[PDB]
């Protein structure tokens, strides 16, 4: 139905599939007899790898930011002594 | 060259232009700023990063499940579990 098609698209968009990938998934959807699991899995797996890569990138930043946070007292203490500034002057490892 | 190095490091952590601007002001006039200010800027960015990680991990878990159930071979997509899952959500 029209509602089911939108539901299909909605679910794919919720997983972050690109316009290109959703178009391909839709093509498979209405013409499955001429497509395979290798094609559908490839679409999913490529998106999966991009998501995991982005998570790892963010986690690296998360760890550095966490280290920056943890070393600072976070009070009225004069910034002339702030470890955050010292760290950023040296690098981005936190 | 140091100001540019500082900015580079801040950029590597994803700080916004606004946050970098605030950090630079603290850096140049530290005697009139506090650790509370610098830590707040760090926490705002850290929380933004953690929020995005959480959103992505949610997608990752679902995608991983879709991946694992499919044979990924010449098997006709008429039987594909990925398409079935997408229909259901
Ligand atoms: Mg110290
Ligand atoms: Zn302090
Ligand atoms: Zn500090
Ligand atoms: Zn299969
Ligand atoms: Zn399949």
């Amino acid at each position: 139905s029209d509602l089911q098609r939108l539901k299909f698209i909605r679910h794919a968009r919720q997983l972050g599939f690109s316009l290109e990938s959703i178009r391909e998934l839709l093509s498979i959807r209405i013409d499955p007899e001429h497509h395979t699991c290798q094609e559908s899995k490839g679409i999913v797996q490529e998106r999966l790898q991009e998501v995991e890569a982005r998570i790892a990138e963010l986690q690296s930043m998360q760890r550095s930011l966490q280290r920056l946070n943890d070393a600072c007292c976070g009070t009225a203490h004069s910034s002339v002594y702030c470890s955050i500034l010292e760290a950023l002057e040296q690098g981005a490892s936190g």
